[PDB]
């Protein structure tokens, strides 16, 4: 209660030196229960200092001064000031007002999206402030909504500047952390909306592992329950809780099928035609909520009535749950409207995340977001996006931006949900996007055209596909480690280049770049190629340092803003000079943990990497050229080392040390053998492909070289042989 | 009608004709003040050239060698020498590149592709660099035009090119540095030899002359009017021409017709970034592809 | 007025701050206490230091607990301070509604530099007459951002010297002074020529001054002022009256490289009109697109 100040109908509360809550009660009566959005405000005591006045009252941190006037809230009466220069006359907060600065956060939904659409604020601005309503329901102790708050105006005003994270840390200490992921949610998924029967499913799922494609979830779509059997009379075959025998004549076994293949199973739910007569569960449900069966009366979708919740959990889902289901796929579109005001959609996360918990530790849903708060529901579900290069573009910017209001678990539909146009480039650029996202879920359309599995393609975009899906599931231990990170520390797996580089303009400038993790850097192409090059491109940010490609080694000085290019089935991912990357040596084996990990080395710095596991912690540390690996708990798990380009350990047990200022530092990438590849690859006049080869051959002087390909005509292959010459310098 | 009064004094003759219209005549103040101007300059010039004219065309006529050369003349095995239709030496000190097309209105400047040969190479009139062998588009106003000197060029010209006389009582010795050189001034009654040999600077005659030489030495004259043979150690004296790319660069972003948001991300991005080649980098990203250019021209000029 | 200021202390005694807590004065024209020591310890000692006159610079909205925008506050308040140390003495300030002329100058800010802003703003000028607001200050040539053109400069400076106030003014860039000699010699001299006859038309401005301030009548007028029952009087939004003698057609398009002119469509009212600095003549009535060099700028007189 030092940290508490009242004046006049108002309450502040100052939770840490950049965060202050602000209530207005008619009443004189504050709220101090949980809402739909805020858990927790126990924090830490912190110093400020007051001017208490007869009629005003300012309260002053370390970086604002918030000032109220007395009687209600409006512009005039409540308003703040940051202690910042982050900008000329856009450092002022006025009650119900917006401001500049704003970085962005999420919004529900990529539904019937081609490209972008508008996104709410988040808690980030460059100006350093943000005022984060909440105009949510309370909760009584275990989480039920009780009402309407007594705080009838309730806000958080945030003043970090631009310390995103931290802002962000001290969100989750508001708003409860995100839960940890179980370890399937983080490797490929497979979704079609599509009338598979078991057989056709199984049979599918076998030519996944005859392809070498590995997958860790099987989503069945709507096409599992009665659609075209449902009558007329009853509405439409949307909502279904029944099997279509014809499909599925034995569900269990068919689950126990995809068990033995070690698949986890989520059954597509749309909700929002409730339960009615021609149902499976229809008589017991009934019976429960003393519905007239004479008269067909439907258990209509009421996540308000505590009746209704119960029956939808424990004789619903609990009777598929028993064949086998393990989570829900939440597919709610119908609507916010309720008679209590709150969002039928966050009822549903709410409600059903809770219920997830109680058949499977740290178990998941998949359903859209439902506000500031329902990163405690993961995983994200984006939705009907539009397949589109501009739908692409959007993506990667939509999934960093939504780390602003601390939503860090979106799953898209990769390769686009549906209508949109066909190019199987757009389909491998989008999985390669998919493959450096949250999660890594293939979904389609009802479309007999829509299909993602790889070998739809021709036989170079198949290829392509397949390595990159193998690549997700040897990500998995880096996939992991992060989301206990962002259950533990609030750090997201994808943030924007402005949390790292707050004060770099070009963190700014370069919407689709982001860290994914703490070791790799992605900048994905989402533009279609330039048929002349016959490779993709896009603008990267080099921050200071020494960067390598992920894959080619090719290296990079920063700082530099520099056009990269790449062929459809290479991505531009990049790693500082002492970055440590774990990867599954195994990826295609079915094991709850590796037994072989790759420690990924790139040379030139000292560097350090932590695996997080179920029952383990690894550490990696990279110094003075001495790589060293211990463990809390010792296990028969073999560490191969890779470092540069050559394998140094293969299949070493237990803790050790390796001395590596001996071997080989150098990536082979080489300038000619880049340079001759692009011009083979390019459709152009072979006279230009002879005189660039001779040219940059011949001429020995750098300056010299860039001097030659300033004067080519073609603009587009200036900046190519000149990201060559960049990294050859 | 500026450009081709450029080429005309860098040509073997420069007569000013025109047709019958009443609206084709070349007078200098025919046109605007800058262009008249400009017109008035370049005429001058014409006549601080005869002294070098007159030498090359005694040797014309003695030697059988021509006053204006295809660069396939002195760099018969270069490539790049058949590569450049209007690019020429023009007697044995100074290589043309003659602007014939109109100026990029977004640059306020013109352009025409150069080919440097091996060596050090001077922009005559301003001092700007260029390190050989190379291929640089370059760019200039409509008042300029593209002339260069190699270190140790030596250049003379009339002091007083107004003056009715019918030989010069005054020479300048233009003077590039960074190499030896020589120059033979052939005269009606003379011969006047200045050699530029390990920075000592002499001017010898046949035979002797009231001639004041006035010599300079890059940027700055160093003898003025001075009677008769002589020698003067130049080792002592500043090399370098005034020539500065923060000054070319800030005159290039001001007359050009882009936005001024471009000029000042230009100006305070190329002033910030110290490494050569990450500036170069900077320029590669401009949206305007001409205006990368230029800029790597003033880049290549300051490496 | 913060804690780091000059006239802090004085400030911080006169309203009561806590200065150990460095409370800031916050701006409040609602406040009496707050505008007398904005008045007489934060101006005051500028102006016995030399200043003239002030220079309100408000952009950060309409905001007071009073109701009443603080641009309105700061007008009305400041203008009536300006009459303590000199006889008719002005502000130069942004517009803040109806009955607002009387705290001239306008001040209109931050226009972008582009034809565009130009073509827009001798309409914009002589359309203010119709709430009676008769004295806009343009930064001439722009203010901000846009595009370089020496053309655009010049043409708004001959608009600007035809206005009701000349004031060049421009942007923080290196590559924005409104200095003549920034241009070529043809731009230079024709941009000295109209400087010079803007104060060659200060009686012809003051007497013109008088006038609004005795009898009501606006330096620039609407043609449908003058022709009210006239169709062609509302067809030519930048054509405007500049007193009693004179009409002008400022040019607001780029020239035409092929004529190397830019032109405008005049419409003549009845009688016989001279260009003014020509002598050219034109037959009223009768609309007709008329074409001058970069240099020279369609005004016009009628015959007496
Ligand atoms: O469960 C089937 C799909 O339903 C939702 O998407 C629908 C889409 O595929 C198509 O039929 O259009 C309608 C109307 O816009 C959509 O509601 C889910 O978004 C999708 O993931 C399912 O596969
Ligand atoms: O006092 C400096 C200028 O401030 C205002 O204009 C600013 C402008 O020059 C630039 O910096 O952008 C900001 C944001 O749009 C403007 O506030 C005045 O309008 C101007 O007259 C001053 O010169």
């Amino acid at each position: 209660n030092n940290n508490i100040i009242k004046f006049d109908k108002a309450r502040f509360t100052v939770l840490t030196e950049h965060l202050i809550r602000i209530e207005y009660s008619e009443t004189g009566e504050f709220e101090e229960r949980m809402t739909q959005m805020v858990q927790n405000r126990e924090f830490s005591e912190v110093n400020f200092d007051i001017i208490e006045k007869e009629e005003t009252i300012e309260i002053i941190t370390s970086t604002v001064h918030l000032y109220y006037n007395g009687g209600e809230f409006t512009n005039a009466s409540l308003f703040a000031d940051v202690k910042f220069n982050f900008s000329v006359y856009s450092n002022r907060w006025y009650f119900g007002e917006k401001s500049d600065g704003n970085l962005k956060g999420t919004t529900r939904t990529l539904d019937m999206i081609d490209g972008e659409c508008p996104l709410e604020d988040g808690i980030m601005s460059k100006n350093g402030f943000a005022v984060l309503a909440d105009k949510g329901k309370v909760l009584t102790e275990v989480g039920d909504i009780a009402g309407n708050s007594v705080s009838t105006i309730d806000l958080y005003l945030f003043a970090y500047g631009r310390d995103y994270r931290q802002a962000l840390k001290d969100f989750y200490q508001l708003t409860g952390n995100t839960p940890k992921l179980p370890r399937f949610a983080l490797g490929n998924w497979w979704s079609r909306y599509y009338d598979y029967s078991d057989k056709s499913y199984l049979a599918l799922m076998d030519k996944f592992t005859d392809k070498k494609v590995p997958l860790s979830v099987s989503v069945i779509d709507m096409d599992w329950h009665k659609v075209s059997e449902v009558p007329s009379r009853f509405g439409s075959g949307w909502t279904g809780y029944s099997w279509n025998k014809k499909l599925f004549p034995n569900p269990e076994n068919f689950i126990d099928e995809l068990h033995q293949r070690k698949l986890k199973v989520t059954l597509n739910d749309h909700p929002a035609d409730g339960i009615r007569a021609f149902e499976d569960p229809y008589p017991q449900v009934a019976q429960t909520l003393d519905l007239n069966t004479e008269l067909e009366e439907a258990a209509k979708f009421d996540f308000d009535n505590l009746k209704f919740r119960k029956a939808y959990f424990e004789e619903v889902h609990g009777p598929l749950e028993k064949e086998g289901v393990d989570f829900w796929w939440i597919d709610w579109q119908q609507g916010a409207i309720s008679k209590s005001g709150v969002d039928p959609l966050w009822l549903l996360n709410h409600y059903q995340y809770q219920n997830a918990q109680k058949k499977h530790k740290n178990n998941i849903i998949l359903s859209r977001y439902a506000g500031p708060g329902s990163h405690r529901y993961p995983l994200g579900f984006s939705g009907a996006s539009v397949i589109s290069w501009a739908s692409l573009d959007f993506q990667p910017y939509f999934t960093s931006t939504a780390s602003n209001i601390g939503y860090t678990w979106w799953s898209h539909d990769i390769g686009g949900h549906m209508q949109g146009y066909k190019d199987a480039e757009l389909s491998l650029r989008w999985l390669q996007f998919g493959v450096f996202s949250p999660i890594n879920r293939l979904h389609s359309s009802k479309s007999e055209f829509t299909s993602k599995e790889p070998w739809h393609f021709d036989a170079v975009i198949e290829q392509s596909m397949i390595d990159f899906l193998q690549l997700r599931h040897q990500l998995i231990p880096y996939l992991y480690s992060a989301n206990l990170i962002t259950a533990s520390e609030g750090r997201a797996l994808v943030e924007p280049l402005y949390y790292e580089y707050p004060m770099e303009e070009e963190a700014y400038q370069h919407r689709n770049q982001y860290l994914f993790g703490e070791q790799l850097m992605v900048a994905p192409i989402t533009e279609k190629m330039n048929s002349l090059l016959q490779m993709g491109s896009v603008e990267v940010w080099f921050p200071e340092g020494t960067w390598y490609d992920f894959f080619s080694g090719q290296p990079y000085d920063g700082k530099v803003s520099l056009k990269v290019y790449r062929e459809i089935t290479e991505m531009p991912v990049f790693a500082k000079a002492g970055a440590i990357i774990p990867l599954d040596k195994n990826p295609l084996k079915k094991e709850e943990i590796p037994s072989e990990i790759i420690w990924k080395i790139f040379p030139g710095a000292d560097g350090e990497y932590l695996l997080l596991e179920e029952d383990n912690e690894t550490k990696a540390e990279f110094v003075n050229g001495i790589f060293t690996v211990t463990s809390k708990k010792e296990s028969s798990r073999k560490h191969t080392i890779i470092y540069g380009e050559h394998e140094i350990v293969s299949a070493k047990r237990g803790e050790f040390s390796i001395d590596l200022n001996g071997k080989e530092e150098n990536f082979d990438w080489n300038f000619s053998t880049a340079l001759f590849r692009r011009l083979d690859i390019a459709e152009i006049s072979y006279e230009q492909k002879d005189e660039i080869l001779q040219q940059l051959s011949l001429i020995e002087e750098h300056e010299k070289q860039v001097a030659f390909i300033k004067t080519n005509e073609n603009q587009e292959l200036q900046n190519s042989l000149f990201e060559l010459l960049y990294s050859g310098k």
